């Protein structure tokens, strides 16, 4: 039993297998959310914050991994796949990336180059290390890296902080004492020289106590690349957990060999920046549950409303209960040719006609967590309103028609409420 | 293929590398594509034809695959993973056993079906390095993966609604445009002979009262079952196997599936495995194979670009960059305000080279942009854009910034 065992069992979001420890199923209600956070974090990049999204191979030769030190500094956590050449599954996608950049010419007029990634990752874990969500054998990343020049680092990472500011602060709480970050330094296991490590830390730092953000030293806990700053979540056990992440990289261009032409006419080489705000999908949605217990908002939630008629065989309340799903769901038939168009509204809303009292289906709906419970009478059938209700307020009743409703969970999902 | 790659450097779209063989690479635009199809097909899968999309891992263990009977009809195309006791993994060709395993871990009605798993998951096939081609054959690749646990009364109408989805792809989306290949049991096939001509016979029926074009391809279905091979023809005449409608009697006694029917009784569900892509890959390229880069407006990653005569007049920039500002509809950086769901944002951009207009006229019919808008003082005077269309030479009009906005939204409301 873990973090998000119980609120799994009770809304069907994932599953695990013994043929396939460490890597699990997302049940058709655990993919909504999982691609409800990636459309989200997506628009983020896109749309303001300057990411363009690449897509990756996963295995790539033994030569790539030893170029990048994965393969040597990090083969404990990696997979070998064999068919007589040798390949690695990818725990990363930095190296892919750094081939991207090493492809063509590249001007210091392209920087800073952002690329994004939500490539499956593959991290060969101890089973003992394995535990739900937070630490899989198989996870996504909201991945990302930045290409840049030194005079642009600073303001690349408070671009960073920023959107992590967005998702920690203001669109998942859990202002301040959502996160601290840990400053994670040198660790025994680094490639490079010192004083390379030294002026790398040294700016992390610097910038680090120019974000006033809640901080604390965690000493040789970097990664073989590089310096972190790991955004420390708590749990309701006041146990942390690292989610977003920012680290700065002198080494892996370095090790592939990277440059670009600058205002000088010379070749310099680029200053890698790694980066993620979710951390894992599947984390940071296990931290989501640890916190929320399953009241998920209503643009997450995978059951958004349930249409609970009084009486489940009174055919007027049905006609209304059917008619209001139908508008909400709002979903095309496999009859015609007509194609579901883009940016269309499609909400997740049930019905609940078990022949069960109302009382018992709406102490149900709860359980599951439905955003909304809408009810149906006779005196909803007379008015042709229907009475709906809030998940955690149970005197929020009023009577909306079918418009109503609809305009107020398209406001509620242009709102991230 | 050289047609794929000449496009490709046009646009930017994809990359290979020699340290992965048989994996592309989707550079931003080529990405944008790629999740703009995908995108398409999840509407039409889950708000049309009542599909619900899983996420299953890519890895499983050799027992698994001995199973489903993957690891000997395949263990050539497939690739083995090295672990720490020390039983090997495989990492996964298909989608199927992994969805076994979610229909056999609940206990299943007749209620639930037909039920019906979609899947987007990156397969491997480690195919041979002198049968790979361009984005056609790959090692890695996404299929539009679905799988349907059916009755055997539900089996005829299940295919013929995947049908339906396949007419709107071929024939409406993206243009008879196709032929189906019937591939008929293979000599390495498992199971009993008298369900395989069962199959076959049902199959045939199907195809039949469908009224479709389709030849025999014997000897050419899958080991668990015959399919239903939809193929498409290049320019050089050459045929493709796109989407398949496969079915399959043999998996589900593999992994004794079974579900409670109504006179209370439990019997074996039908696995229906299909793919309307087939790959996203495979069918990209032929997209390229006959567009040759001249993609409709709402799968361009070029779709529009404004061009301002004088590019140091500073009224057109400022009418050229407020067009621009609009159709992207981006956010800034520095604020805390979110990108919200369900906006639009269009690929719009900026030529301000310092070049004559008819040079960087030349240089977007060849990046193949879906419009150009271009200002001049004649413009800036009526604050109104010229803005044509590409495959037409004599479309100009002169519309708002408002009018650009709108025309863009109905072009992607309605796959124009
Ligand atoms: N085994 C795991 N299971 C689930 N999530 C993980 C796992 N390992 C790491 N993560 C998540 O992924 C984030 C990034 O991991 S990381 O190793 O520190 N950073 C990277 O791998 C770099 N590729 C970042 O671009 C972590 O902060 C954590 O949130
Ligand atoms: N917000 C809630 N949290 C927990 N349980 C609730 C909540 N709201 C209702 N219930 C439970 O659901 C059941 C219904 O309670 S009830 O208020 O009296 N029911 C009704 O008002 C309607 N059935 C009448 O039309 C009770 O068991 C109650 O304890
Ligand atoms: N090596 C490949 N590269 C690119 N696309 C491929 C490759 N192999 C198959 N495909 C595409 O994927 C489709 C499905 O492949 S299939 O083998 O015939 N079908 C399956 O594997 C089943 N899992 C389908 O449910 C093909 O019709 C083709 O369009
Ligand atoms: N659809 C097209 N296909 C091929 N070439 C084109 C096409 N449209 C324009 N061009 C080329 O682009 C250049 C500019 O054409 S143009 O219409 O006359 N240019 C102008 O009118 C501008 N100078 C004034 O706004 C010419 O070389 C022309 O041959
Ligand atoms: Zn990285
Ligand atoms: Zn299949």
């Amino acid at each position: 039993a873990t973090m998000t065992s119980m609120v799994s069992q009770r809304q069907d979001l994932f599953m695990t297998d013994p043929l396939s420890p460490g890597s699990m199923f997302f049940l058709p209600n655990g993919a909504k959310i999982f691609n409800k956070l990636i459309e989200f974090m997506k628009l983020q990049q896109k749309f303001k914050f300057g990411f363009n999204e690449v897509v990756t191979p996963l295995i790539y030769k033994k030569t790539l991994w030893e170029k990048s030190g994965h393969w040597e500094n990090y083969a404990d956590d990696m997979f070998k796949v064999e068919t007589k050449e040798e390949y690695g599954l990818k725990p990363m996608n930095c190296p892919g990336h750094c081939l991207i950049f090493g492809k063509k010419d590249r001007s210091y007029n392209e920087l800073p180059l952002r690329f994004s990634d939500f490539s499956p990752l593959h991290r060969n874990e101890a089973s003992g290390a394995l535990s739900g969500l937070t630490r899989l054998r198989k996870f996504h990343q909201d991945d990302g890296h930045i290409f840049c020049t030194p005079s642009q680092v600073k303001s690349e990472i408070f671009n960073s902080l920023k959107l992590i500011d967005i998702v920690y602060n203001k669109i998942f709480p859990f202002a301040e004492s959502n996160y601290f970050i840990n400053f994670s330094t040198r660790p025994d296991h680094f490639i490079g020289d010192l004083k390379v490590w030294n002026h790398a830390e040294q700016v992390l730092k610097e910038i680090l106590e120019e974000s006033g953000k809640p901080w604390k030293l965690n000493p040789g806990d970097g990664a073989f690349y590089g310096p972190k700053l790991d955004i420390m979540v708590t749990d309701h056990l006041r146990k942390t957990h690292q989610v977003a992440t920012i680290q700065l990289d002198f080494q892996l261009p370095e090790r592939f060999d990277l440059k670009f032409k600058d205002q000088d006419n010379s070749y310099k080489r680029p200053i890698m920046i790694h980066r993620a705000t979710f951390g894992s999908i599947e984390r940071f949605m296990a931290l989501l549950i640890d916190s929320n217990e399953g009241r998920w908002p209503f643009w997450l939630n995978p059951y958004q409303a349930v249409i609970i008629p009084v009486n489940t065989k009174n055919v007027q309340q049905l006609d209304m209960c059917t008619a209001l799903q139908k508008k909400l769901r709002n979903e095309l038939e496999a009859d015609d040719m007509e194609p579901v168009p883009l940016n269309d509204w499609h909400f997740n809303v049930d019905l609940d006609i078990r022949n069960e009292p109302v009382g018992y289906r709406i102490k149900s709906a709860i359980l599951k967590n439905y955003s909304y419970l809408i009810i149906v009478g006779d005196e909803e059938v007379q008015l042709q309103k229907y009475n709906i209700r809030e998940r955690d307020n149970r005197k929020s009743f009023e009577k909306l028609t079918m418009s109503q409703i609809w305009e107020k969970f398209i406001e509620l999902e242009k709102n991230y409420k």
